[PDB]
């Protein structure tokens, strides 16, 4: 039945598989060759598909489940209560999560749920868990857990896919004073950018904006800073480690070391084309 599944047929080359029970309202793996408690982190706890179809007989457990390990790149997306009693989608953000998302898809054990896998890798700034007013809730697990299978299969949805996990981050909740009259002056003369399109160098959009603000803000390098991160052109690489700095203060001080001119309340008509 399930092990025909293009899905089920990938997980089945590994020895990742294990067997759970709902014990009260959580769901504990077992060791399908001895029945013991398995852990997520212990190989040898584990075992192939024919040892968890064979142990799922013996020791008589809901389901078969299947350890996410640092080591293979399977993505499990958890969808909870987004289904109603006919098993169709009830939630707006599951359905546009489901319209962005196209890999395989079943539904979860408890019959109003949806489990998504991707073969991928999970952006490293949203939260594990993102709770909803509709009583739903968005889950995203790489390693360190195991998710249980069901087989059952939702909208033909049985293969699973490598994608790009960025669209999560809209889904998903994330984690960790005189500049307004500069950036009126820019915006007048035409010296604000656009948010940056597809295919466009974004670094080298970062070099001409800094060598504007190197300008209008008399290479104040603070109040360069505090302008960028209010501007279309901020992003997480301003904040991150290069070399003893971060690429944003390396760049705001190469523009200060490029351009001569600087505006000094007084005339504007000095320095860069606009935009
Ligand atoms: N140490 C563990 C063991 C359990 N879980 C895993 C097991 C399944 C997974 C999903 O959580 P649930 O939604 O409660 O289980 P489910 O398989 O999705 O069942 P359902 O959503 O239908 O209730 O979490 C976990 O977080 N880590
Ligand atoms: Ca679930
Ligand atoms: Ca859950
Ligand atoms: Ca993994």
């Amino acid at each position: 039945m399930i092990m025909e599944i293009p899905a089920i047929k990938a997980l089945s080359r590994y020895a990742q598989w294990v067997i759970w029970k709902k014990e009260r309202d959580t769901k504990i793996p077992y060791n399908p060759n001895n029945g013991k408690k398995a852990s997520s982190t212990d190989p040898l706890a584990w075992g192939d598909i024919d040892e968890a179809q064979a142990g799922l007989v013996r020791y008589g457990a809901n389901g078969l489940g299947f350890v996410l390990t640092k080591s293979d790149p399977f993505v499990f997306i958890d969808l909870d209560h987004v289904l109603d009693e006919n098993k169709r989608v009830k939630c707006e953000w599951a359905r546009q999560l489901l319209k962005e998302i196209k890999s395989y898809t079943e539904i979860s054990p408890s019959g109003d749920g949806l489990h998504v896998v991707v073969s991928g890798k999970l952006p490293d700034y949203i939260k594990h868990k993102t709770k909803f007013d509709d009583g739903s809730a968005l889950e995203v697990y790489e390693s360190g857990r195991y998710m249980t299978i069901t087989g059952e299969v939702f909208d033909g949805r049985d293969d699973i896919k490598e994608l790009d996990l960025s669209i999560l981050g809209e889904f998903a909740e994330h984690k960790i004073l005189d500049d307004e009259a500069i950036i009126d002056l820019m915006k007048r003369k035409g010296q604000w950018p656009d948010a940056p399109a597809d295919g466009d160098d974004w670094s080298s959009l970062d070099m001409s904006f800094a060598n504007r603000l190197a300008f209008w803000c008399g290479k104040d390098i603070e109040r360069m800073d505090r302008i960028f991160r209010q501007s279309p052109l901020m992003r997480q690489k301003w904040d991150r480690p290069t070399a003893g700095s971060t690429y944003g203060r390396i760049t705001l001080k190469k523009a200060c070391d490029f351009v001569d001119s600087v505006y000094d309340p007084a005339l504007r008509n000095e320095s860069d084309c606009p935009f």
